[PDB]
Formats: C-alpha cells, sequence, structure tokens
C-alpha cells in the first residue's frame, strides 16, 4: 500500500535530501522508500527495512530485474518507535542516515541522476513528516 | 507547468503543515499551491500569488466552478527573493504564514477535510524545499 508519493519533474538528484519521520505499526512487516526514474518508473534506489528479519535490504530495479542486494549489517530501527531516515544524494552515492547516524552508502546504478523525479513510500510506516530539500553538493 | 506534487492517501488535513521554500524567476508571472480533494481532484484550497499585480488570490474550485475570490490586502513577497510559505490546517481554516508572519486565514469550503490527499505546486516558483508534517490540532 502506497503511503506517500512525491514528484519533482525537474529532477531531485543529485544534491537533494529526503527526510522521512515516522514509526512502524508492527514488528512483523516492512516498509520501503523508493526513488524512481523517468521514463519507465524504474527503481533507481530501493531502501527496504524488513522488521521480521531485522535486515535493511537495498537494491535497484532496472531493465525489468532486481540487481544484487546490498544488505546492511546493523538494523538501527525499533518497531513502533519513532525514527528519522535521511537519504542524501551526491554524484556517486545515496547516503543513508538513521536517527542522525550514517548507516550506509549505495553507489548509483542508474547513472542518469536527473531522471530521478519520484519518491514512493510503501507499506508499514506511519508517516509523521516528509521533507524534500535541495542541499547542494 | 507542474513543479511539485505530493500524495498522502490517508488524508493530509486537518492538522498538517506544508512548508514551501523557494523564489520566483520573474516579477511578471505567478505561482500556485493547490490542495486537492479526492475523488474528483477538486481544488479545496488554491493559493495564488500573482506578481504582475502584486495580489494573493485564494479560492476553491468545487463542483466545476471557481467560488468567490478572497484577495489579501498585502503582498509580502519580493520577486527573485527567497521566501517561506507555511500552510497549516485546523478544523476551521487554512492558516497561511509567509516568512514566519501570519498573513491570512481561509475558511474551509470543502468540509470533507480527510479527502484532501494531494498537493500541487505550479508555475513560476523555483523550489528549494517542501516539508509536509503532521502537527496536531
Ligand atoms: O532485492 C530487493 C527485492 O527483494 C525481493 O525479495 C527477494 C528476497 O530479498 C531474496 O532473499 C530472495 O528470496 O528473492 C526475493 C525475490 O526477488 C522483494 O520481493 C522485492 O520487493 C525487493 O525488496
Ligand atoms: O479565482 C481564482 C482563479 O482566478 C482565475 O482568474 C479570474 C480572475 O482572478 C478574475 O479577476 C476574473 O478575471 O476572472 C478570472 C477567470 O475566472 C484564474 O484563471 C484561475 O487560474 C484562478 O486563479
Amino acid at each position: 500500500a502506497l503511503r506517500f508519493e512525491a514528484l519533482y519533474p525537474e529532477g531531485m538528484c543529485p544534491g537533494w535530501s529526503v527526510v522521512v519521520k515516522g514509526k512502524t505499526s508492527s514488528n512483523t512487516s516492512m516498509f520501503e522508500i523508493n526513488f524512481l526514474s523517468h521514463p519507465g518508473d524504474q527503481i533507481a534506489f530501493h531502501f527496504n527495512p524488513r522488521f521480521a528479519s531485522s535486515r535493511i535490504v537495498c537494491n535497484s530495479f532496472l531493465a525489468n530485474h532486481w540487481g544484487k542486494e546490498e544488505v546492511n549489517k546493523t538494523f538501527p530501527f525499533e518497531a513502533k518507535e519513532p525514527f528519522q531516515v535521511e537519504i542524501y544524494s551526491d554524484q556517486d552515492y545515496f547516503h543513508i542516515f538513521i536517527d542522525e547516524n550514517k548507516i550506509l552508502q549505495y553507489k548509483h546504478r542508474q547513472k542518469q541522476l536527473s531522471s530521478i523525479t519520484k519518491l514512493q513510500i510503501l507499506n508499514d510506516i506511519e508517516i509523521s513528516s516528509v521533507e524534500i530539500t535541495k542541499r547542494g553538493l
């Protein structure tokens, strides 16, 4: 289920931050934050905290396939507890921060950064805030 | 031209703030921030700073017609200068703040507040940030 979507047709990458605040309803499910590229609504970056297994899975869905999963070692979320996730893009990576700690970097696979125009947030997250802000390099 | 859109299907009214930061490119045009209700994509609240005439026009587009315009006395924008617009909804009004000053209140005409799920920002605004945050009553 779609919880939030945003569209910025001029392109929200690189040099933008997305800050999502909220909490899960359960410890048995998952949510995702996806950055989509146009045309095709391909998934440039999929950030998928899975609470049942306590793993963050990151990947891309390009040319109709999921690529190699990048799975984080730590799981710095607690179910039903408020969190802040920030995703900041530079020319080389998405940088992920949770509760103001840097957690992981994900190297761009979709190199056409300016075609990333859409953000989708799905599944088990009760959102309290979404901020989309142009930062600079 | 669409500059930004957001969708929050559970309803982003009442008790939410939208904070838009940016600046115009010209002093000859206009921009708008629209709150849309579902179904129908009706315009519950249209906030339309018109720089050519230095007037903020507010209205609603319901049942296929614009209603009575509510035109503000002051015009606290300057073309090409960064501004912050906050729109906060309670049970009775949209409250508009520009650069942290309260400017106007617009009484709800679309009373089905929970059906307001979409935000659109159009025309002459170069956006630097959009924040959508659940505040409370
Ligand atoms: O790689 C991200 C996608 O994973 C898909 O699930 C994988 C799963 O992680 C893996 O362990 C294996 O079982 O194959 C599954 C199917 O590709 C998700 O279904 C998808 O939503 C993404 O999260
Ligand atoms: O009321 C908001 C809409 O106004 C429309 O323009 C009006 C205009 O403000 C008024 O002075 C008169 O000329 O009738 C026009 C047409 O209804 C805009 O076209 C529309 O976009 C809204 O801003």
